[PDB]
Parts: C-alpha cells; structure tokens; sequence
C-alpha cells in the first residue's frame, strides 16, 4: 500500500503512512523475526540481510544491503523504545566498507506506530534527522523514495500472492 506520506523539513521528520490487511501482532512480526525484517528491509533493488538483531531496549542489530550489481552497502541499527505490539523507536544508521557510521548521511530516529482496526492494522513510521542539510542529503540520495518501496515490499510480506515480488516495480 503505503496510502500516504508526510515530510516536515521545519521539525525534521519524514513520516511515511501505510495500511495492511492483519493484525497488529501480525504486521509487528515483521520487525520482531530479523528474517522477515530482511524480507523487505531497504528497496526491491536492495534486500538487506540481518548478521545480528537483539530487539531490545538498548540492544543494537547489524545488517547489509545485497545490490543488483552485488554491491554490498552495510548499515547499522540501534533499538531505543520496544513496546509491543503496537509502538516501536530504532536509529537508521548507514556504515561503510569497515561499518562505521556513515557521517556523509548522519543518523535518523524512525518510530513505528501500529493502530488496530479490528481485522486490519496501519502503520506509520516517522524518521527524525540531526539537521537540515543531512534530511535535504536523504532526498538527494532519495532515501525517502527508496525507503516508501520497501514499505510497499511489506504488503508482498504480509500478503505475499504467488512469488512475493518478482522485482515488477518499474517506477520513479
């Protein structure tokens, strides 16, 4: 889905709406299971894979974004708030080569929201930048873009028709 998206440049967020036929246990799966976080972490393009994911107040998680072409992007993750089921804070954090964090593109809170609508639940998840300059960054690398695709790659998660994706989203 991903039936809306919001940016504030003046309070430094970018909140991405979406809204998914499950429960909110089932839509949280996705971000408890490290594997099912992989399953759709990052675009269709670039699927990460998760070598650690504590899921935990403090607890950290270290993954990587496999390209088209197999080249390997590493990033970082860092849990902050963990409620459950409904309300979820974490870091995006980007690593090099070595994985230490990406200062070319800083570091960005995201906090996950799921609302129970009976027999459905939707999500919003709102990432806060350090400055300005480093959210104008994201847009420049198109971050927002990129992490709205992943967000529509949940839908292939929770529905998942006959292939999940196929890689069929030619769109920009």
């Amino acid at each position: 889905t991903v039936v809306s998206v919001d940016k504030d440049v003046e309070a430094l967020s970018f909140s991405i709406v979406a809204e998914f036929d499950a429960d909110v246990k089932r839509v949280w799966a996705i971000w408890e299971d490290p594997r099912q976080l992989e399953r759709w972490w990052g675009p269709p393009t670039w699927p990460a894979t998760f070598e650690t994911h504590e899921f935990t107040v403090g607890g950290k998680a270290a993954y990587y974004m496999t390209g088209p072409d197999g080249t390997k992007a590493r990033g970082w993750w860092q849990f902050t708030t963990i409620e459950a089921p409904d309300h979820l804070e974490f870091d995006d954090g980007f690593a090099d080569e070595h994985g230490a964090p990406v200062d070319e593109l800083g570091v960005t809170h995201a906090t996950v929201k799921l609302e129970p609508l009976e027999n459905r639940t939707r999500m919003t998840i709102i990432s806060t930048f350090e400055s300005e300059e480093q959210m104008q960054k994201m847009a420049e690398m198109g971050m927002e873009e990129g992490m709205r695709e992943a967000i529509e790659q949940i839908d292939a998660v929770l529905s998942e028709p006959a292939n999940a994706l196929e890689h069929h989203h030619h769109h920009h």
